[PDB]
C-alpha cells in the first residue's frame, strides 16, 4: 500500500478496474466472459509525478513483468527501421503469448510522452488482427488533446485517467510519506508541522513537495556546517502557481490618496467574496477605467493579493513582446488552461487595449486576439472550479466600439486626482516635500482644479526633487502647470 | 452464425458477393462463366470492431485459409527488401495455385491499416500482383482502413478490390445485438444481473460503437468484481463513455437550467419541438435551419441546447467558439466540416452552432470578419445530407442586423425572437422560481417595479442577483435596485 502520496480513491478505482478483473482465479473470468482490458492511460498536468505511479503500478502488478521502457522518440533511426523496432518490443510479448497462449503470461510495456507508419503500427499490435491479449500498456502524456483519437476509444485503450493536482489531504499525504520516513529515523524538526505545511500549500504538484522537503534537508545540512521547511516555503518555488512575482509589480505600494481608492478595494473585496461563495456562475469579468496612468495595474494587483486564491497568474504584453497574433493567442490559451487546473483561479489581464494592438490611426487592431479573448470571457470553467478575471483598459471608448465592454460583468472607474485636497493628501502620504513646501503648494492649489494621475505625479515629484532645495517647489508648480 | 453484433443484412451482402460465386459446386461458375472476385474492402468509423468481422470471415471462409496477417507497416526494411517482401508474401498463394490451378484452393490474406500500406513504389507493387497478367485468381484479400479517400483509386476499382463495404454505426436493434451476445453468454452461465434489461440498455444508448458497447460491459463485470471484494451496469452507463457522441455534457452548457419566467420561452420551446417533429416527418425537405436572435445575455445558447435534449436525436453535437481558439480560417473550416460530416454519418441528427457572430470572428469595426469561415458556413447551411439522412441545425446570434445585411439571415428557414424581460412583475416571477430572496424584500421590489418598464436579460439578471447577495442583509435589495437603475 506504499508509496504514493494522495491519489488513493482514483488510484483505487483504476487499480481495481485493470487488476481485479484479471486477479480472480480462475473460473471467474469465464463467468465474467470478458476479454482482459488492453491498457490504461493517464494524462496529467506536467509535473504531477505520473511516472512514480507508473513504476509502482508495474512493480505491483506482477512479481516480475519485468518492466519495459520505451524511449519517447520510439522511431529514432530513419533508414528502415525504427518503426519496425516499435513493432519489435511488442513482438517479444506476442511471441511469448503464441508460445504459451492461454495462461498465464503478462507483459508490461510503457511509452513515455506519447506520424505515418508508427501510429498504425502501434494500433494494429495493441488490438488485432488476432489475439494480442495477455499484455498491458500505459501511456503518460502532459496533454490529452495532442494524442490521436483512435487509441482513446474503449477497447485498445478503454480507460483514460486524469490525474488532478493533490488535495490538501492528499498534499498532506505526499509530504507525509517523506516526513514519516524522516520520523522513523530519530532526526526530525520539532517546529515543523504536517498540518501546518498542508494548510499552507494548495497549488503544488507532488514533486513540488518532495522538492521542498529536499530543500529543507539541504538547508539543515547547511546549518550544521518551521525552520528549514519555513525557509523553503520562503524561497524554493518557483511553483508556477505561487505568484510571488505578482507582488513585485507595484514598486511604490498603494497610496490611499483618497476615498475612491478605498471604494475600489471594498468593491474588489465584494467581487472576491462573490466568486468565493460559488453559487450559480463561477466566472466574473471586470474592466476598470481610469485616465491614462495611475495604478490600474497596481489596483488590480492589490485586489489579486486580497483575494488569496491558490492560483494567481498575470497575463501582460511585456512577457509576450514581438509575438505573432497566433503566438500571443497560444500563450494566453496556455495560461487560461493553467488557471482552469486550479480549484480556484485568479487571472488579471494587463492593458487589454495593448494586447489587441489597437492603434488610434486606422483603426487597425489584431482581430484574432480579440476574438480569442471574447470567447475566453464568455468561456466557463469546468465544474468544481471558480475563475476570476481582471481586465484593465486605459480607455473604454475603444472597447465600446469593440463590444468588448458588453462581455465584462462589472466596470469600476478609477479617476485621477481632481481636487487640491486629494493632491496635498497624496503629497502628505508620500512624504516628499517639507511642511513649509507643502504649505506653499497648498497655498498654490487649494481652490483650484487639477487633473493628474498618481504615477505621473510621482514622476513630477522626483523631477522636482532633483532641482536645488530652493527650486523644487517652483519646479513642481511648473510641472503641474503642464500636466493639466 | 456467431458471433457478430449488428451488421447482418450488410453482412449478408458482403457474404454474398464474394462467397456465393465461389461456394456453388462446381458447374455453376462455368455456366455463369464469370471469374471470382479477388477481394473485399470495408471502411469504417473508428470503434466499429471491424477487426472482429475480419477475424470471423477469416475463420468462416475456409476450414483453413490458412489465415495470413499483414503488419500495417509493410514497407519496413530499407536494405532490400520491402518491395521484395511484399512480392514474396503475394507470391506463395499464387505459386500454389499455378501448381494446382483449377480446383480447389482459395487463399485469404488480411490487411489492416491500409492507409499506411497505401510510400512511392511499394504501393505500386501491391497493385501489380492482383491485376497481374497471368492468373492470380483464387486469392482473397480483405483490407481495413479508417479513411477511404487516402487510398489510391486503382485499388478501389473493380478487379483487385471490386467490392467496397461501408460500415454504419450500430443500429439500435443492432446495438441490442452486440449487447445481447455478451449478455446471453452471461445468461447461459448462472450469474446474471436480474435488474438489467437488454431493451432498456438499448433504448438508453443510440450513438455508441460496438467496441465501445462491449467496453461498458467490460466495465460492468469489473464493477461486479469490485463489489464482491441496472446495478453496476447503471454505474457503467454513468461513466463508461467516452461515447464521442453527445457526451451528455449539456448540463455543463446549461448550467443553471431553463426556468419558466415567462409566457414567451414556453411558446419558443414548443415551436422548436414542433419544428423537430416536422424534421422527423417531412420527406420532401431533407434539411431544417433555425436562428435565434436576441439582445446580449438572452440565454439563446441554453435555449438551443434545451431544444437539443428535446429532439432526443441519436447523435447530438454543438459547434462551439469555446472549443476553437487561435485557429486560422482553414482550421475552423476543417473542424466545422468534420463535425457536419459526423452528422451526415448518423442517420438523423441535430447540430447546434453557438454564437455564430462570434464563430465568424466578426467584430463591429470595419466591419472586420474572416471570409473563409463564413463561406464555409453558407455552403454547409444550403447543403443536403446523403439521401435518407436528416439534419437539424440551430444558430445562436444577437447581431441579427449584421447577419441580415450579410445575407446570412436569408439562408435560415426560420427565426425565433428570444426577448429580454420587459415587465417587472414577470421578472419577479423569475425571482420566485429561482427562489433566492426572502418574502418581504421581494414584496418591496414588487412595490418598486410594478408599473415601470425594464430591459433585463436572464443571465445578466441572475448575475445581478448574485451581486445583490454579497452586501449585508439590509444592504442587499437597495444594492440590487442601484445596479438595475445603473444598467438602465
Ligand atoms: N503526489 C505525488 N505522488 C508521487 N510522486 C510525486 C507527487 N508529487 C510529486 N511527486 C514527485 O514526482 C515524481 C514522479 O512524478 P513526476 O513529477 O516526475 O511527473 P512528471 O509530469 O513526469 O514530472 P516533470 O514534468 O516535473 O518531469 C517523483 O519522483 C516524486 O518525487
Ligand atoms: N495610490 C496608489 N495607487 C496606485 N498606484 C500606486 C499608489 N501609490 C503608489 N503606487 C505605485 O504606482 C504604480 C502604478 O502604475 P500603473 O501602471 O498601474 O498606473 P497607470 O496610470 O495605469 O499606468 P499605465 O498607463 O502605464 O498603465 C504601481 O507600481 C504602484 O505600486
Ligand atoms: N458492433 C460491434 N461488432 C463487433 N465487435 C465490436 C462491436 N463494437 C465493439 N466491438 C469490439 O471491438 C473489436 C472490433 O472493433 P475494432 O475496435 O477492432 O474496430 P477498429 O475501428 O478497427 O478499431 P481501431 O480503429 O481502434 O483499431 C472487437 O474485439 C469487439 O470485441
Ligand atoms: N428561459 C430561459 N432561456 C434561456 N436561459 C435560461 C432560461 N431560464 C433560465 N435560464 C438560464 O440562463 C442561462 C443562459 O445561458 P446562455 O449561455 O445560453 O446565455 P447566452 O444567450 O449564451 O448569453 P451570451 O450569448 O451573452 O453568452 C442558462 O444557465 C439557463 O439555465
Amino acid at each position: 500500500k506504499m508509496g504514493i502520496g494522495g491519489l488513493d480513491k482514483e488510484f483505487s478505482d483504476i487499480f481495481r478496474r485493470a487488476f481485479a478483473s484479471r486477479v480472480f482465479p480462475p473460473e471467474i473470468v469465464e463467468q465474467m466472459g470478458c476479454k482482459h482490458v488492453k491498457g490504461i492511460l493517464l494524462y496529467g498536468p506536467p509535473g504531477c509525478g505520473k511516472t512514480l505511479l507508473a513504476r509502482q503500478i508495474g512493480k505491483m502488478l506482477n512479481a516480475r513483468e519485468p518492466k519495459v521502457v520505451n524511449g519517447p522518440e520510439i522511431l529514432n533511426k530513419y533508414v528502415g527501421e525504427s518503426e519496425a523496432n516499435i513493432r519489435k518490443l511488442f513482438a517479444d510479448a506476442e511471441e511469448e503469448q503464441r508460445r504459451l497462449g492461454a495462461n498465464s503470461g503478462l507483459h508490461i510495456i510503457i511509452f513515455d510522452e506519447i506520424h505515418d507508419t508508427v501510429v498504425n503500427q502501434l494500433l494494429s499490435k495493441i488490438d488485432g488482427v488476432e489475439q494480442l491479449n495477455n499484455i498491458l500498456v500505459i501511456g503518460m502524456t502532459n496533454r490529452p488533446d495532442l494524442i490521436d483519437e483512435a487509441l482513446l476509444r474503449p477497447g485498445r485503450l478503454e480507460v483514460k485517467m486524469e490525474i488532478g493536482l493533490p488535495d490538501e489531504k492528499g498534499r498532506l499525504q505526499i509530504l507525509h510519506i517523506h516526513t514519516a520516513r524522516m520520523r522513523g529515523h530519530q532526526l526530525l524538526s520539532a517546529d515543523v508541522d504536517i498540518k501546518e505545511l498542508a494548510v499552507e500549500t494548495k497549488n503544488f504538484s507532488g514533486a513540488e513537495l518532495e522538492g521542498l522537503v529536499r530543500a529543507a534537508q539541504s538547508t539543515a545540512m547547511n546549518r550544521h556546517i518551521d525552520f528549514l521547511a519555513s525557509l523553503e516555503n520562503d524561497i524554493k518555488p518557483a511553483f508556477g502557481t505561487n505568484q510571488e512575482d505578482y507582488a513585485s509589480y507595484i514598486m511604490n505600494g498603494i497610496i490611499k490618496w483618497g476615498d475612491p481608492v478605498t471604494r475600489v478595494l471594498d468593491d474588489g473585496e465584494l467581487l472576491v467574496q462573490q466568486t468565493k461563495n460559488s453559487d450559480r456562475t463561477p466566472l466574473v469579468s471586470v474592466l476598470l477605467e481610469g485616465p491614462p496612468h495611475s495604478g490600474k495595474t497596481a489596483l488590480a494587483a492589490k485586489i489579486a493579493e486580497e483575494s488569496n486564491f491558490p492560483f494567481i497568474k498575470i497575463c501582460s504584453p511585456d512577457k509576450m513582446i514581438g509575438f505573432s497574433e497566433t503566438a500571443k493567442c497560444q500563450a494566453m490559451k496556455k495560461i487560461f488552461d493553467d488557471a482552469y487546473k486550479s480549484q480556484l483561479s485568479c487571472v488579471v489581464v494587463d492593458d487589454i487595449e495593448r494586447l489587441l494592438d489597437y492603434v488610434p490611426i486606422g483603426p487597425r487592431f489584431s482581430n484574432l486576439v480579440l476574438q480569442a479573448l471574447l470567447v475566453l470571457l464568455k468561456k466557463a470553467p469546468p465544474q468544481g472550479r471558480k475563475l476570476l478575471i481582471i481586465g484593465t483598459t486605459s480607455r473604454k471608448d475603444v472597447l465600446q466600439e469593440m463590444e468588448m465592454l458588453n462581455a465584462f460583468s462589472t466596470t469600476i472607474h478609477v479617476p485621477n486626482i481632481a481636487t487640491g485636497e486629494q493632491l496635498l493628501e497624496a503629497l502628505e502620504l508620500l512624504g516628499n516635500f517639507k511642511d513649509k513646501e507643502r504649505t506653499t503648494i497648498a497655498q498654490q492649489v487649494k481652490g483650484k482644479k487639477v487633473w493628474i494621475g498618481i504615477k505621473k505625479l510621482l514622476m513630477l515629484i522626483e523631477m522636482s526633487l532633483q532641482m536645488d532645495p530652493e527650486y523644487r517647489v517652483r519646479k513642481f508648480l511648473a510641472l503641474l502647470r503642464e500636466e493639466g
